[PDB]
């Protein structure tokens, strides 16, 4: 029997843990699981890129549950008067709640959709909160998303901050259910580049092992890291950082000798898998602007695939308000940023090939040498 | 100043409007506008494959809107007493309710969210919704996602089903604002293949174009059309489909004598673009089987990409609680699905090859040239 008792209306967290894919995605091959900690990262990044927070401490306990500590302004404690309880407590327990709506707390955030760290709450067997704010450390644990009492005062302190300690359910978590170092160390080691001037610390409490990231220069030194054990063809890194029409756009990169394509694509931080319409723009401008360098030059018919054999390049975006297909970010969807990243690539990147004729002309031989493989491997396919 | 109340917790159907990306994917190149249409389709699928509905009409009207009727159960009309409204109201206002997490109404439905038509209503200038249900027809009208009125019995009929008039927002949807007849055909001729026995009407009211999908064969009759204007290798089509262990898996597939791959997965009727656990399983089963064919045989070091080359396969499961990526269901994130269409293909296809002789040698032939062909665009590239 088909009738209203048959429809049912899932509350507060329930829905998370019904339907964990399209929160946190796979929760059986470990990217679930990871997804978790860099869910709480990214909150501890914002502030970061809001100008609050300079250290970020990332620890895996002995017991598999693992930490994230910033010394940024700390999750406001103060009661939220609709709902009558903490606003950290509704930030925990509630979908679509948070301060990152407009841009009076955080100019420009990773976040935006309000669910992050519900979900981490919402799937953790248990939670701890701490934060220090106002001369005062409040507390509050979860347990399944259930706050086991209101947030309490524990004491006092001359910093800010927020910690936030989670053990992921086994309930919902399957196979991979161990905290894998490399995982976090590569997405740690990639936000102190994409965060100059910010202490990030990875601790692994099973073995004793840690690092500390803070890297200077930037994006720029980010693919000379990229390019450390390869060998580029040319010196000069072309790089550029603008903020155009309410958009940051900020590219770096250079051709090794290699044939592989490796381009990076960020917004507000957040790394897209899956591209978008930043790496449309990215790879619009590059073949324009090199075809016209060609043309103007004497050198020409290779299409945007040869531009791309032995690439690395990075491209990082700043918006106001990105749009993006799911929780999980893997891939940008805003128009305005595939027009802002073209135009900006296409002015900076023909003054580079004027103001660096060396590399220009090894970077020209390169394409051209990536074409003429290109053809003979089709020619060759056709004959037998 | 960053406090409690900066806090912002949004309400009923405001999220999908702040946060479109995350409910419909991408607002400006189209994709997200004809997926509204297909949020309805898969709504009346559902019931048609819960053996209830057996036609289904979708027209574009002359004023850029979209109609969709079914002859199913109709969409419940009692009060919810929760909520105090009706069900029909509370499934079209209210995230994350429905009838489908649970397998009592839908053994299997494409449906799991319970966010589908809730986000084509808070997307919509206007919705008309008309269910004719328990000898009555009711009716109710939405504005930006708002009740004008309660839904209301209009009249009597010996009739059931469900009908969906939405008119989509351009405060939302920009650039491709109209709807593209031959995108909603492709995917409406492919689930007439997916569902036989359902008539599938498509209404153009801008020209009068009409087409009428209902094709028997499903989806061994799909791989036929989908080599009609291509040279099938050889005569006889694989296919099979089975329930093991709470699973169904169905696959059918061809080679041809062209050089692409083109694999369609399915999920209860929706596709993956992005592939996942199903097309994972499919493709780890070929490899093997074909290998250890070629192994007994005595014809063997071919790759799992050589079986690729002029291959075109359906691949359709259905699954109880299926886990996916997203609201748009790009990619299947369900780890025992890989398991299930792996062992199902790999015993299915060996009998396929021992009762196919003539066949299996053909294909042999095939995975052989293409390995051939990549090996000499290798030494090729490598020479220049
Ligand atoms: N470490 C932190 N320091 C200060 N405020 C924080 C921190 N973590 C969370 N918050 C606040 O809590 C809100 C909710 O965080 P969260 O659930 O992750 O959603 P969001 O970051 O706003 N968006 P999203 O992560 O894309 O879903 C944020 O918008 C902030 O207002
Ligand atoms: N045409 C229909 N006929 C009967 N019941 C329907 C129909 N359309 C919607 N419903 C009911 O309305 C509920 C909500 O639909 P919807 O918002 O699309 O979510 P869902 O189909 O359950 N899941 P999802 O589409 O994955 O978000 C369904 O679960 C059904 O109970
Ligand atoms: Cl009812
Ligand atoms: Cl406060
Ligand atoms: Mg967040
Ligand atoms: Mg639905
Ligand atoms: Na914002
Ligand atoms: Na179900």
């Amino acid at each position: 029997s088909y009738d209203s008792s048959s429809i049912k209306v899932l509350k507060g967290l329930d829905a998370v843990r019904k339907r964990p894919g399209m929160y946190i995605g796979d929760t059986d091959d470990g990217t679930g699981l990871h997804h978790m900690v860099f869910e709480v990262v990214d909150n501890a990044i914002d502030e970061a890129l809001a100008g609050h927070c300079k250290e970020i401490i990332v620890t895996i306990h002995a017991d598999n549950s693992v930490s994230v500590q910033d010394d940024g302004r700390g999750i406001p404690t103060g009661i939220h008067p609709e709902e009558g309880v903490s606003a950290a407590e509704v930030i925990m327990t509630v979908l679509h709640a948070g301060g990152k709506f407009d841009d009076n707390s955080y100019k420009v955030s990773g976040g935006l959709h309000g669910v992050g760290v519900s979900v981490v709450n919402a799937l953790s067997q248990k939670l701890e909160l701490v934060i220090q704010r106002e001369g005062k450390i409040h507390r509050q644990i979860y347990e399944h998303g259930v706050p086991q009492a209101p947030l309490a005062v524990t004491g006092e302190t001359e910093k800010t901050g927020t910690m936030v300690r989670f053990w992921p359910s086994l309930e919902t978590f399957t196979n991979v259910t161990e905290f894998e170092y490399e995982i976090l160390a590569k997405r740690l080691r990639e936000l102190s580049f994409l965060n100059s001037g910010v202490s990030i610390r990875l601790r692994d409490k099973r073995d004793g092992k840690e690092d500390h990231f803070h890297y200077e220069g930037g994006i720029k030194a980010f693919v000379e890291y990229l390019n450390k054990n390869k060998t580029p063809i040319h010196p000069n890194i072309f790089y550029f950082s603008t903020e155009k029409d309410g958009i940051g756009v900020e590219v770096a990169l250079q051709w090794n000798d290699g044939f592989q394509e490796n381009i990076y694509c960020f917004t507000n931080n957040i790394p897209q898998r899956d591209g978008g319409t930043h790496l449309a723009g990215f790879r619009a401008a590059m073949t324009r602007t090199l075809n016209a360098y060609m043309d103007k030059e004497g050198y020409s018919s290779a299409t945007g695939d040869d531009a791309r054999e032995g690439l690395i390049a990075v491209v990082s975006v700043k918006v106001p308000d990105p749009k993006f297909s799911s929780q999980t970010k893997d891939k940008l969807v805003s128009s305005e940023v595939k027009s802002a990243v073209e135009q900006q690539m296409n002015e900076l990147l023909a003054e580079y090939l004027l103001e660096n004729p060396t590399d220009a002309k090894i970077v020209v031989g390169k394409i051209i040498d990536a074409a003429r493989a290109r053809e003979a491997a089709r020619r060759a396919r056709e004959m037998t």
